[PDB]
């Protein structure tokens, strides 16, 4: 039957492997338990921000120190965003290992979500003083009120880069954040004046009310209000996209092609000469050295570019990402002197997502450390004027340059997968030209998954009065639970080579117990890369 | 922690081990619900009708089911003393149930703590929680070469490296009901041998062709044994031949 | 032998003490040997060993392709009905308690209240509390035997 | 065609990993090249041996330096015994790693073989002084003789416990063992005599002529002689045994079942305490304390036994194993003190059996060290007259015995495959008590696949007098390619934790640089076992 | 060095069982105490769970009115023999040779062990049983220790 008194749903969170010959099918299932609150106004609001902690007040560093802006301008509404983008969300540490041993590359294929078991109460205190007694007792006439955005009318909020999502663990509670987008704001900050050196200053900074947008989600898309008893469905969502490499390539630009002609070593630990003349293409005009460093080849991996590049736009200043590579070859390392220089990210997180204690926030810094053969790094490169028999002079080689070598040939690779944290979806901006490659989320979308939110309906008072000033309204909460499901295909690996392989573990950085639940049930999810084993680039 | 009674001290001598009862486990928010035990299904005299008119018996098959579900909270208005509570129902609140049929999960259900089902049918019930052990190692060495009549422990702890953590979330589906709702099991049968329930009084001297006598010739009189018989003995033995050998 | 502990919820009379029932296995007399008391000799023959060639207080095991044994059978109340075997590349003769090993034993079914959260929950883990629950349900099973 | 210049055959090494729901297969494809040459002689023999290298000739070790026996009596063929009972001659470490990785259980299906692209050809030295010249040409009409014995009449000689088998590795030429068999003998040594103590004396040592059993080849099965252009088939063999598992157990008597009730810890780095007063199945007449360690159970896990337990038999002394275990809970390193108590077992081999350099033999010592929870160790263990609340008295307790605790009540478990020099099968005994479980190989047939015997027809010379006294016969060898295909079915192995696995690797004591080849080509093959992944007896 | 199986098994022998009927022997595994210099003649050897046969005029003897006697030495099974007096056990096996200490010579034990495999007496012409009745138990008996 159906009812108040019973149950709309059933909890599965589970993974399935469906082997079958060269294909894998992963059913994913994720299950969690939301608690909602009451809107802190149901009200459509748009303010200003202030610039942020740590941007500077003064000329005493003379600019460098304006990176820190976060001003910017938005629009808070009532609703809640609720988004299961990210790795964390759907894999458990032990089914995301199965993944990544037994996969060679891996896409979303369908996916689809439900909300049911329904349950809204109102919080009463009768304690009249100390000694306070609160009741928590149902009201079964209430309403929960959900909007899916299947045409992504409305602003994109959920690219997980907040890493605020549905929870990790399974049998925790989560809550959501609430949805903003921002709005037209000029903010411009001069760090280079012709007049004044050594200064920064603002030119133009505030909200650009000409043309602003205002979209409520009332009027653009249709909102199901739900009691008690009803269950809502989302329908069914299918992903366009392609897949996603998860190997890891060591070549660099001299490990691939036909190697030198050597001469083989007639001892053991002894070292194999390179012939001196040989058949080959060189670059330019010179056959004296013919070496492996000059000869011609079809393609180029990777490509520098100015790094940490700040881009200082009509919003504020960003940074310009470049390649993703390892500085490990440069002598990085994670304890000891960080080189950050290989497009590197860090995750900030909490307790709700994959972090030991509440309470407290816990970093994670990700040199992309397996990726060593596109690594390129402006500083260490040089150019000279010819290319000859003949040795450069001093003039005629330029060591320190930074530029941007990214050309028609360069073969270059992006970050991928990585887990918990990592975004699994990403959404294209319409332009004429849109980006050949994702600087993180491993599949960018045309139209992504629709956009979900969540609100509580208000309940009012009697004092209701329809001139704007009272509208009390009774303090009021809900629970429900989030069902989805997410079906990912990919291609079986199979053995390329002789020797054993090193099968994905844990980061040096981790340990098995922390992983595990503790005395009092804190544990963390540790980190996995997407691309743990490597493979032949060519 | 060891247990109560477990040696501190040498004054034993290392016969005072056998008291630990250390270990380590995996405890869970579950609670274990199982049957098995035979006060669980037979009363006293329905016990006694069985093994009466009954060789061997084995179980066939098996089904159970839950209802009736009732759900409520407790609030404390007293604020002090004389102290006032309520208890008034959740008409939405959820208890959730999990079969675990293929046995994923570690068995806990030995029924060799005696927490089960409670015997008398009048009475209410509770049930233990479900906890499972972790890899560690104890050992106690009550014998060592140097230094005689001592015991020290070589290995205590958690062995953490390949430890097994098995939530019932991933593993299982889990069924949410409400109070008007109810669960059913499905069937289940059991493959298994029949189970003798006669006791066996004849020892290795009481089977088989019993050695030759003369019967007595009056009353309260006991036969002899025919000292030169036919017979298969052990060993090289003719005498005597007795059913001993 | 071996004894039980058990409580007012089962088979006890009293409410708050727990009861002893030590059973020896009276009734089995034909299987009993006991090691202390047994005894072995280098010969067999017509004559009676001597002092040497005698060995009377060894403890040996003395199960052997030709031993016939018996196990304990059901105990009513306390005994388990059903058992588990281990996955092992050799399985056990017989069982030591339970009268019956199963390689898939009855599932275990496992019960739990889904909580009840009051309005403070904060995502942060360190305010969850909820409000004190309880519940009462029906439990009933059916096992039918044969024999 | 067919003829002198056709060939009639092709080389296939490689392993296929065929992926259904719940279901692996795995087919292995393994070829080699044989060098085979003349018999050193076309007779049977019998003939007695020594002792061999350090046993005793005196009194002073007083008996305990007897072990060291290799004394027997054999009959040797001109036959050379050729088979592939072996993990390394089927798979390269990749693919071992495939399968102990994504497999639970696995079985033998079924197998058959090839002989084919013949070559023979004789020496002839016409140097005739120093600069000597030796001619290698071929003999088109020229014999190898093949027999396959399919019922098993002759005696069971290919067990691979000498380790003589065909190649690991598949670029190398192998070499054949001579097949030769036991005669009947008596070896009986005694170091325990009623007259003169610590003294040891032979009572029985000789061949046993009365019943002597005498089998050549030629009378029990068919032979195929072949010549360079046919080649021969094996037909089909079907095995038929059980799945062996590919998962350790961790689990020891005290790891199993319900647990012992507790009080959970209020705080961190906290430990629960066992509640006192429990209900409880108690061995003997005890309440008092009820406790973990005394309480029912339905089976036991492990069993002590003498060890190690020397036999002295008819044939001599012999090793009488004892169960597989780890003794690292008892210290056992490697490194450092080693405890062989765990029925240990060392593999020696040569550069042609996974050995880094040629002209010596290295040794690989496996403690089983995944199974910690079958560990029992009879010098640990002790027993009490009775049990009940009080502990025991000084007399009444026996520490220090060695019994077989093996019972009704035992459960065991075997060693399992070991990569590469484990047997992969065994043969049974035809007794009326056939043994329970293999002490090495993980599969006993009653009828093992069929033994191949290979042997080079003798080329006489011209001078062979029918009189016995001169049969010259010109230097003969050959070499031809065998093939073989085994193949393997299992159950896939899915994720049953929710923390990540130790996926398999390479024990402590390797390093991946010494798996590859050297300079001069040298390599080794890993040790690997075929449980390295942990699971849930219970 | 390492093999699959193993041929034979010790046992305390002769064991004498005290029951509650009363003493028995509890036989161990039929071998040929041939090896070991046992002959029908001079010294006998009886530990290979030998046997011996009285009967009279009515089976197959000679002469009314006495009895004979056949003792068998199973003398034809020597791949079987373990005798627990000869056998001995060490702490550790490795290149080393055991020290006084670590060594133990004189013991009896019982090594059935999951791996032995072992064989009956067989048929025994003519006085041999041929068939016999299993016990009704848990556990049966793997083999027959005569018919």
């Amino acid at each position: 039957g159906s009812g108040v008194g019973h149950s709309t749903g059933d909890y599965n969170n589970r993974t399935e492997f469906i082997y079958h010959g060269d294909e894998v099918t992963i059913i994913c299932h994720s299950t969690r338990l939301v608690h909602i609150n009451m809107s802190d106004r149901e009200d459509y609001i748009i303010y200003e921000t202030d610039r942020g902690p740590l941007f500077p007040t003064t000329q005493d560093l003379q600019g460098r120190d304006t990176l820190n802006d976060s001003y910017h301008a938005k629009v808070e509404t009532p609703w809640k965003l609720l988004h299961a983008n990210s790795w964390g969300c759907w894999f458990s540490p032990a089914d995301f290992q199965q993944m990544i041993t037994t996969c060679r590359d891996i896409a979303p294929i369908q996916m689809h979500q439900k909300i049911e078991n329904i349950v809204i109460k109102t919080v009463s205190k009768t304690g009249t003083g100390e000694t306070e007694t609160t009741n928590y007792n149902n009201d079964l006439t209430a309403l929960l009120q959900i909007a899916q955005d299947n045409s992504n009318l409305l602003p994109w909020a959920a690219d997980n880069f907040y890493i605020d999502s549905v929870g990790y663990v399974p049998w925790r509670a989560c809550k959501l954040p609430t949805y903003c987008y921002h709005v037209d704001t000029w903010n411009t900050i001069d760090i280079n004046q012709a007049d004044t050196p050594n200064q920064w200053r603002e030119i133009k900074k505030g909200i650009q009310w000409d043309n602003i947008q205002f979209t409520p989600l009332e009027t653009m898309i249709n909102i199901d209000l739900l009691r008690t008893g009803d269950a809502w469905q989302s329908g069914n969502y299918t992903f366009h996209t392609k897949p996603t490499n998860l190997a890891y390539h060591w070549q660099s630009q001299r490990h691939t092609g036909s190697c030198h002609p050597t001469v083989a070593p007639l001892v053991e630990r002894g070292q194999g000469t390179n012939i001196q003349s040989v058949n080959c293409w060189q670059w330019g005009d010179r056959n004296n050295p013919s070496s492996a460093s000059t000869r011609v080849s079809n393609i180029h991996i990777g490509y520098s570019f100015p790094e940490w590049q700040i881009h200082y736009s009509t919003g504020g200043p960003v940074i310009n990402p470049g390649s993703a590579f390892s500085q490990a070859p440069w002598g990085s390392t994670t304890e000891g002197t960080r080189l950050t220089q290989g497009a590197s990210e860090k995750a900030i997180y909490d307790w709700s997502h994959g972090d030991d204690q509440p309470g407290a926030r816990e970093t994670w810094w990700q040199n992309n450390q397996h990726a060593t053969g596109q690594t390129d790094w402006a500083p260490k490169n040089a150019h000279t004027s010819e290319l000859n028999n003949n040795v450069p002079a001093a003039t005629h080689f330029w060591k320190n340059s930074y530029h941007n070598t990214f050309s028609p040939f360069t073969a270059v690779d992006d970050h991928g997968p990585q887990y918990p944290w990592g975004a699994i979806w990403g959404k294209y901006p319409d332009t004429t030209h849109k980006p050949m490659m994702s600087a993180h989320a491993p599949f960018l979308l045309h139209g992504p998954p629709g956009q979900l939110f969540v609100k509580l309906a208000p309940n009012y008072t009697d004092t209701l009065d329809n001139g704007g000033i009272t509208h009390p309204r009774i303090v009021t909460y809900g629970t429900f639970w989030w069902s989805g499901k997410l079906v990912f295909k990919g291609k079986l690996r199979t053995p390329r080579q002789w020797n054993t392989y090193n099968l994905p573990s844990l980061d040096k950085r981790e340990t098995m117990k922390n992983t595990v639940p503790n005395e009092v049930g804190h544990f963390e999810l540790p980190y996995m890369p997407g691309r743990c084993l490597p493979n032949y680039t060519l």
